[PDB]
């Protein structure tokens, strides 16, 4: 039994906050990954979006005798954290709970990371409940916070700044973000990879057309944070940490550079990365930055290219976990 801890605040407050928790489970063989279904015995209202079938290009490597053979094909996965637009943003109002997983994989095995997001009211209704994923049971524990006004962060009770203007103590908090595909008809407002390129590039990249955004939750509970929100200091912070740690923040053995075709029907290579063996470390899921219409990739045993300074064959991860410093008061 794994443990997914939810830190519950003393009050609901302004209504629009969500709780979030997550746990990384033990390795399962690859052949079992396509069968994985999240089950819930919990007394909450599961959003059905994530358990539908979702098309991915599977990209894999084998030793050959540069010394690699890669290949790819299109498959359907279910239960992954591909959250539709507005679902997280309006979950406090709809009273919907999002439960989904990401995959961190080597060639032969995957560690699912289960994410649970939902309304703060769940803390009134629920002390503990169970999720299942394949053969693993997950104990969700809702636990009331030691603090009076904030959250337990690095063993310290902390409340961040709230005002919209400019004016403190500084505490480093966890941020968890989910990639959302969202197109507009006209212009470049949703061209997410262009935002990264302005932050970390010298010269002009021609074709990074992916349209979407990240939706993030800060700490154990917060209102959703949209990335990018141009004049928000927290958005700026998350983007900068993403730009320097594109596979998130926290033995794996690097073998070499690999390329491949995504989707597999492409005549030439559209993706690159670094093949590895040993313990999976980063998530193995992302989207090509080059296509407006998302091309989703699952690349077990390969760290797909996420360096924003590169122009071609790069990706954005489906989920991203890191840390940002927040100004506020320790109490
Ligand atoms: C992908 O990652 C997975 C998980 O990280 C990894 O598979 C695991 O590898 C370890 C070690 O390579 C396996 O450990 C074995 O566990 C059994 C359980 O009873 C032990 O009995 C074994 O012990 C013997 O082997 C050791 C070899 O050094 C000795 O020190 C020891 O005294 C024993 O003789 C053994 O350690 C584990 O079972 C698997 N896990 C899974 C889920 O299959 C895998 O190697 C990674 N894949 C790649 C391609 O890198
Ligand atoms: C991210 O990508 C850029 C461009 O490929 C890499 O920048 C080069 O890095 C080498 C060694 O650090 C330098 O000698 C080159 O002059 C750099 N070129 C440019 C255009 O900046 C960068 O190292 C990559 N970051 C990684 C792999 O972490």
């Amino acid at each position: 039994t794994g443990e997914l801890k939810i830190e519950c605040p003393h009050t609901i407050g302004l209504g629009q906050g969500l709780v979030i928790g997550s746990v990384e489970l033990p390795p399962v063989p690859l052949t079992q990954v396509e069968s994985l279904k999240l089950e819930s015995s919990c007394n909450f209202d599961l959003h059905t979006s994530t358990s539908s079938q979702q098309p991915f290009t599977k990209w894999t490597w084998e030793m050959k005798s540069t010394s690699f053979q890669t290949k790819s094909s299109e498959i359907n996965l279910r239960g992954l954290c591909l959250v539709p637009p507005l679902v997280i943003e309006t979950a406090a109002r709809t009273r919907k709970t999002i439960a989904c997983f990401d995959l961190s994989c080597n060639q032969t095995a995957c560690q699912p990371t289960v994410f649970l997001i939902g309304p703060i009211q769940t803390c009134i209704t629920t002390k503990s409940c169970l999720l299942g994923l394949g053969d693993q049971r997950i104990q969700v524990n809702y636990e009331k916070t030691y603090c009076v006004s904030g959250q337990l962060v690095e063993g310290v009770c902390f409340n961040p700044v709230h005002t919209m203007a400019l004016s403190y103590d500084i505490v480093t908090v966890m941020v968890r973000c989910f990639l959302i595909a969202k197109k507009v008809s006209t212009g470049d407002s949703m061209k997410l990879e262009k935002s990264f390129e302005t932050l970390v590039q010298k010269t002009s990249c021609t074709g990074n057309g992916f349209q979407g955004y990240y939706i993030c939750l800060v700490g154990s509970s917060s209102e959703p944070l949209y990335i990018p929100t141009l004049d928000d200091y927290r958005s700026a912070e998350v983007l900068s940490r993403m730009a320097f740690a594109p596979h998130g923040e926290d033995a794996m053995r690097i073998i070499g550079k690999v390329t491949g075709k995504a989707p597999s029907t492409e005549s030439s290579d559209t993706i690159q990365g670094v093949a590895f063996s040993g313990n999976p470390l980063y998530t193995s899921t992302g989207v090509l930055t080059a296509k407006d219409d998302p091309v989703y990739i699952w690349a077990p045993g390969i760290i797909m290219e996420g360096n924003h300074s590169v122009c071609d064959k790069k990706t954005l991860p489906l989920t991203w976990t890191g840390f940002i410093p927040l100004p506020g008061e320790i109490e």
